[PDB]
Formats: structure tokens, sequence, C-alpha cells
């Protein structure tokens, strides 16, 4: 016996109002335009638990295929979230005993027609509950379980990157446009150990698709949350998935603070990125295939970065043999505090396990230390 999600995962402290109430209040109808999932490429359609006019339909198919994009295991992870987070008790009762046993079950198993029974069943059961009371529990959630956002925005990337995700890979003559990606379970973790937090700016230089950028918004609810990316098929996968964000995010009452983007542009001379970078809290940059020429120009764009800013990078960004000389000075490399940690498995994209990541705060003074002597289920 297992569950789509991991009931004993750990939970997200809420840091700004996520739920808008007063949205839900005021609004009954959704009249957004999401992707389908059945039209990408018997079935089965899931009731919105806010919305009752939007239903979205799935195909549901065992045999064929299945593995990374999985509609029954998206359906089985939104059924549990709404057991888990979007009911009030009674309601959590009645649906967790009702409905997860069979719908776990008849998946496990391959069995279409139990499957499907347990999703009818469960739409039956969430139109019979009040839907004033779903809101104001809503209005109680202080807390989320770190997977929600992640499952979430994988939805929001399965509709919209997924179908075109070989446009990304095309033939790089330089390493520095190679796309690579860093996933949500290593950025949570990266974001806590900056104290990434409400209020906060945050940039990604060279944001690829925007994963980075979006998740750093709705974890954190930073005040911005800003993204540069050169190639041009990252540039319009990421409208793409920005445009169907913003859909889900208001078909579950969900706020998407201040995103933006600076696309089909090199953040090198970069305007926006150069009048951003005294504000940044946190910076993001995966410089893990970048040489040595372009590390060059990522090291004049932060020299104006603030003091406590915290610099994220898959390679450091100062020599390992930085000394303090006479040409090097003035540069904010020299009051840099770096910090290097080891990647958990499944961190990033291009690799299973082992690698490193640093961090690198920004110190008011410098280090004397530089003188020279002289993308499954749970139990
Ligand atoms: N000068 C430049 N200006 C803008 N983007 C650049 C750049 N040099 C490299 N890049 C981009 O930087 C990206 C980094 S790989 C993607 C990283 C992204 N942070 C994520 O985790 O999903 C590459 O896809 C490449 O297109």
């Amino acid at each position: 016996s297992s569950t789509f999600v991991d009931w004993n995962g750990p939970c997200l402290r809420l840091q700004y109002p996520l739920f808008d109430i007063e949205y839900l209040r005021s609004h009954e109808i959704y009249s957004g335009t999401p992707i389908q999932s059945i039209s990408l490429r018997t079935t089965a359609k899931l009731q919105s638990i806010l919305f009752s006019n939007y239903m979205e339909e799935y195909k549901v198919d065992f045999k064929r295929s299945t593995a990374i994009y999985n509609p029954m295991s998206e359906i089985g992870k939104l059924i549990e979230y709404s057991c888990l987070v979007f009911l009030p008790s009674p309601y959590a009762e009645q649906l967790k005993e009702t409905i997860l046993p069979d719908l776990n079950a008849s998946f496990d198993n391959s069995d279409t027609k139990g499957f499907v029974n347990a999703i009818n069943l469960y739409n039956k059961m969430i139109r019979e509950i009040p839907r004033q009371r779903i809101i104001d529990h809503l209005e109680t959630i202080d807390k989320i379980p770190r997977s929600f956002i992640h499952d979430f925005l994988h939805i929001v990337y399965t509709r919209s990157i997924h179908p075109q995700a070989n446009k990304l890979k095309h033939y790089k003559a330089f390493s520095n446009y190679v796309y690579g990606e860093l996933l949500p379970n290593f950025l949570s973790d990266v974001y806590q150990q900056c104290q990434l937090k409400k209020g906060d700016t945050f940039m990604d230089l060279g944001s690829g698709v925007g994963n980075c950028v979006v998740q750093a918004a709705l974890e954190c609810g930073c005040a911005l949350s800003f993204g540069c990316e050169i190639m041009d098929d990252a540039s319009d996968l990421t409208i793409l998935q920005y445009e169907e964000l913003k859909k889900r995010c208001k078909l579950y009452g969900m706020r998407l603070n201040n995103v933006e983007f600076s696309l089909k542009k090199s953040f090198v001379d970069n305007n926006r990125v150069a009048e951003l970078i005294p504000q940044c809290d946190v910076i993001l940059v995966n410089n893990f295939l970048f040489d040595e020429d372009l590390n060059k120009k990522v090291e004049k764009i932060l020299q104006t970065a603030k003091v406590g800013c915290k610099i994220i990078s898959l390679k450091s960004l100062r020599s390992l043999t930085y000394q303090i000389n006479f040409y090097n000075v003035e540069n904010i490399f020299n009051r840099l505090k770096v910090q290097r940690y080891d990647l958990k498995e499944d961190s990033v994209s291009w690799t299973h396990s082992g690698g490193e990541y640093y961090i690198s705060t920004v110190m008011e003074d410098v280090d004397e230390s530089l003188f020279s002597p002289a993308r499954v289920k749970y139990t």
C-alpha cells in the first residue's frame, strides 16, 4: 500500500498570502484557458475543487508507455493534495478513507476501470461540499507540504515545456549555451539556506525556461523574481510556461508575485540586469558549463552586489587560488565568504549523484585570509 504523495514529507511555512481568499469568495466561475492534458501527445475528467464549472480530461492508459509524463500519476497527486491540503475536517476524512485506498490500488494494479471509478466517485463527493467550507479552510492554512509547489509546477511544466523539450537541445556550438536544469528539491534547499524571503529580490542569470524564477516567486513570495536568458527557444518556452502558470494559479486561488524576464538577450551589457544587481538578495547562476571568458563577464556583473547578497553557483566564482594582490584590490571577490556543499542525489539534470555547489555571501569587510603572508510513489 502506497500513496501518490509523501504524507510524511517536510512542510513549508507560508510566509506570504499564498491563497487569495477574497478572490475566491468573489469568483465562482473559471474562465481561464489552461492547456488540457488530454490535448498533449479511456478517459476521465477531474472536477475542479474550487470552480464548479471546471473539469479537465485526462487520457488513462496503463499500457501506452507512461513513465516521464504520467497522466494518472498527476491525478493521484491532485486528489491526494485535496485530502491533504484543500479539505476541512470532515470531508477530508470521507475522501481519505472512501477514495484513496481504491485509487492507489487500482493504480498499482494497472486497473483502468477501478481507477476511473475512484475518480468519478471523487468528483461526486467533491460536488457535495459547500464551497464556502473549502474556502474558509484555505484561509486557515499556514503551512503546506514542500511537494505541493513542486507538483503544481510540474503540472505546468508537463503542459508547456515537455511537449517541445527537444527545442532546448539544438546543436550547441559553445558549452556556454548548453541547457542544464537545477531541480525543484535542490532549489527548495538552496532558497532556504539563503533565507530567500518575502520582499526580497531574486535573480537568475541564465534562466533557461524560468523554472528557478517561478519557484522562487511561489515558494518565497519575493517582491521580484527576475531571470535573463539568451536562447530563442528557451525564451519562447519561458513565455508559454509563464502563461500557463498564471492560469493554473487562478484555478487554485494562488497569488503569483511579480515575475519578470529579460528574454532573447545576453545578461552581459544588459541594462535591466545591471540596474537590478544592487538590490538582489539572492543571485543564482548555473555556471556549470560556463567557460573562463563568460565567468569573467559574470564576475564583472557581480561587482555591484550589496552586502548580505547571497550568490548560488555550481562552480566557485573565485579561483580556488585567488590571492589579493595589487590588480584586484577593489574586486567584490575580496569580501565574499565562500561555502562549498555536496550536491545531494538528483539535484541537477545532468547527473544522478556527486558534484557540489557554492553559496558566496557578500561581506562588509575584506577577508584577511586572502592577503599573502607578507523529472514515483511513496510509503
Ligand atoms: N550571456 C548569456 N546571457 C544569457 N543567458 C546566457 C548567457 N550565457 C549562457 N546563458 C544561458 O544560461 C543558461 C543556463 S542552463 C539553465 C539554468 C537555469 N538556471 C535552470 O536551472 O533551469 C543556458 O541555458 C544558456 O542559454
